[PDB]
DNA sequence: CATTCCTC
DNA sequence: GAGGAATGCAGAC
DNA sequence: GTCTG
């Protein structure tokens, strides 16, 4: 038998992975249960013909900020390399002599992203894949953004070539596979959209990364695997690239001939045919930040696109860069000047990094990031800031800049990336900018050799304490795989079936007028006459669900079915189509639940209080016990509807797949 | 995490 | 319009 | 009251 282990953010995260090898894998046994109160597992024995295999995924929700779990399973990226505070939302790992190998690392996106918000996560893709470990990028292709107010389709946004083509050249790079697959969405649909019209359905993965991650764990040569996605990346490449205007943008042409290595992103022939021209919105605009600008559009050639926050400024005109950089900012220190003027070509990159009130720009976090995936983390980076910083910013600027580095993402990614760091910023509170030239590249260079201590990880089974993921991870089992073919709902759709088609409504939001997203959707059909939708919340404390949050529940499904669902399918036939019928609340019993950690501090009036706050219809006491390991239940109707799925979770608390024995139902 | 703002 | 620039809320601490 | 999703 071989054991892996799957950590993720929560539940829902590591079940995906499950669901992929499933997917691809028929299993002839399969039983869940829990290994520990914290770790759900899945057993399964499977054959490739007459060969059996016996596999158990021992499942980690819940990542640390020893937080949650003993250990840091996250210590092994930061031991390869990986520098940056950066947790993707699954790490597979092998049990192999007593400790925990990786074997890759998977981000699940819902959409593909565009403009700035593209690249916002690419110092996941970066430090993962420096560390020689795969980094598996999945994303929805496509999902609408909708008008929140009447859930109005907006149209396609694009990400820019670059930013797919980054995981390809970081692969090159690095000798690792870093790559970004494209799962077909609900709401990819050619026919009603003109802007899919040239889309190739090859560049589909679903199939294929099932193939790379089972061949993965059967430690088999994925070689041939890795470059039927490596293709598919390209091929996303060539539908951007050709659907980009040319004059300032990289044709595929281009891109194909950096891809097969003809020439390399910094010495193509074309390069120059348009300069880089930063947007810098007038209300940005701060002491000689203006005149910077006109000093990098005076010599820079385009990188990819003329109007990225990065560009290139060749080594035949680097002198005359660095003269007038030196007149504007008053530069004379001959050794200063030295360090600027080395003969190399300079990567320009110009962020305003920080918001009105001095808060860092998250999107800003992935834009070193993806220029050193790009065109190298060894090539030369000159950053230019010129957002507003705190006076305790520029204060640990020029007493320690590695101090402030270790408090801030932002600052982090600036200093760990940048040969040179330029600063013409607003000071909160202050009448004028500072400027400053850092030279950064002693630091740079040991940054990127750092590496946490090498030590053997085995996480383990039972945490610290016991919080809202576990509450979580119990509320999951026992909705989704005890108590007996619906989707239901999360945080990434609600899905409602009936006896021919299955509804999804697609890009929840947070929060509407009057309700609130639930955790949780449960879909139950054979138990009254109508089907009983239950939106359920988790918190650690039974003090933590808000006031009203389970009327805020309901109201939130209320809200959703105000609106034609975005998606619908015949459960009997398939192919997602737009939304074409509204569904109606009175078809259905909505029931709002609470479940929390109790030690048995609560009383009759405890629950009669938490009922009156809340609003829940269900209170789902949860408490470990020890010894044995267990999780007792206790169910607290409300009221008689309640009460009747209480005695529906009792009675189907029985499964031929989910080890009941882990859990005790008081009632 | 995501939506609106602003420049070419 | 295209698409990068520029925002802030929220939850957890 | 800060850092990050
Ligand atoms: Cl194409
Ligand atoms: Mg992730």
């Amino acid at each position: 038998m071989n054991v892996f282990r799957i950590h993720g953010d929560n539940i829902i995260e590591c079940e995906r992975v499950i669901d992929l090898i499933l997917s691809k894998i028929n299993p002839q046994k399969v039983k869940r249960g829990f290994i520990s109160l914290s770790c759900p597992f899945i057993e399964i024995i499977f054959k490739e013909g007459h060969d059996y295999f016996h596999w158990r995924f021992d499942m980690f929700p819940g990542f640390n900020k020893n937080d949650r779990w003993n250990s840091n399973i996250l210590d092994l990226l930061s031991q390869k390399g990986s520098f940056l505070y950066e947790t993707p939302d699954v790490i597979i790992t092998s049990l192999n002599n007593g400790k925990e190998e990786i074997l890759m690392a998977i981000e699940f996106c819902s959409a593909l992203q565009a403009g700035n918000q593209a690249w916002q996560r690419s110092g996941r893709a970066y430090s993962v894949g420096r560390t020689g470990y795969p980094y598996i990028y999945i994303v929805d292709f496509v999902k609408y953004e909708l008008n929140n107010s009447d859930r109005s389709r907006k149209n396609l946004r694009f990400p820019n070539p670059a930013i797919p083509y980054s995981y390809i050249s970081h692969s090159k790079n690095t000798g690792n596979f870093i790559v970004q697959a494209y799962f077909r969405g609900e709401e990819y649909q050619p026919k009603y959209d003109k802007k899919l019209k040239f889309f190739d359905e090859t560049i589909f993965a679903e199939d294929d990364i099932a193939d790379y991650i089972i061949a993965k764990l059967q430690h088999r040569d994925t070689s041939n695997i890795e470059q039927l996605l490596i293709n598919k990346n390209l091929k996303m490449v060539e539908f951007l690239s050709k659907n980009t205007k040319n004059d300032n943008n990289f044709t595929y042409s281009e891109w194909e001939s950096i891809y097969n290595g003809t020439y390399r992103i910094t010495n193509l022939p074309s390069l120059g045919r348009f300069k880089f021209r930063k947007k810098i919105a007038e209300k940005s605009l701060s002491g000689k930040v203006k005149e910077f600008n006109n000093i990098v559009q005076r010599y820079s050639v385009g990188l990819a696109s003329s109007d990225l926050p990065f560009g290139v400024i060749r080594k035949e005109s680097r002198n005359d860069f660095i003269n007038d950089v030196c007149k504007l900012y008053n530069i004379n220190d001959m050794k200063i000047i030295k360090e600027l003027k080395e003969d190399a070509d300079l990567i320009v990159c110009m962020l305003k990094g920080f918001k009105p009130r001095g808060d860092d720009n998250r999107p800003d976090r992935g834009a070193l990031p993806l220029v050193a995936m790009l065109a190298g983390e060894n090539a030369q980076i000159f950053t230019f800031i010129y957002g507003p910083l705190i006076k305790g910013a520029i204060n640990l600027i020029d007493q320690d800049i590695n101090k402030l580095a270790k408090r801030n993402g932002l600052w982090k990614s600036f200093v760990s990336l940048s040969d040179f760091i330029v600063l013409d910023c607003p000071i909160i509170g202050e009448s004028y900018n500072e400027f400053r030239l850092i030279i950064n590249k002693n630091n740079k260079e040991s940054i990127l050799r750092k590496t946490s201590k090498q030590q053997n990880i085995l996480v383990d089974p039972t945490p610290n304490h016991y919080q809202e993921n576990d509450v979580d991870t119990v509320i999951y089992s026992i909705f989704k795989y005890i108590v007996p073919n619906p989707p239901g709902g999360d945080w990434s759709g609600l899905s409602i079936i009936d006896n021919v088609h299955e509804f999804r409504w697609l890009s929840l939001p947070r929060v509407s007028e009057n309700g609130k997203r639930p955790d949780h959707v449960i879909q139950i059909l054979d138990l009254f006459e109508k089907p009983l939708l239950l939106s359920i919340v988790s918190k650690e404390k039974p003090n933590d669900l808000e006031p009203k949050i389970g009327v805020q529940l309901i109201k939130y499904i209320e809200y959703l079915f105000d609106f034609t669902p975005s998606v619908q399918r015949k459960i009997a036939g398939g192919n997602w189509e737009f939304g074409n019928k509204s569904l109606v609340p009175n078809d259905f019993i909505l029931l709002s639940a609470g479940a929390f950690i109790d030690y048995d501090n609560l009383t009759e009036n405890d629950y009669e209080k938490i009922f009156e706050v809340t609003g829940c219809d269900l209170l789902i006491a949860i408490k470990n016990q020890n010894n044995p390991q267990k999780w007792v239940i206790k169910f607290k109707p409300k009221n008689t509807i309640a009460e009747k799925l209480v005695n529906y979770i009792k009675l189907n608390f029985k499964s031929n797949i989910f080890d009941t024995g882990f859990f005790h139902i008081e009632g």
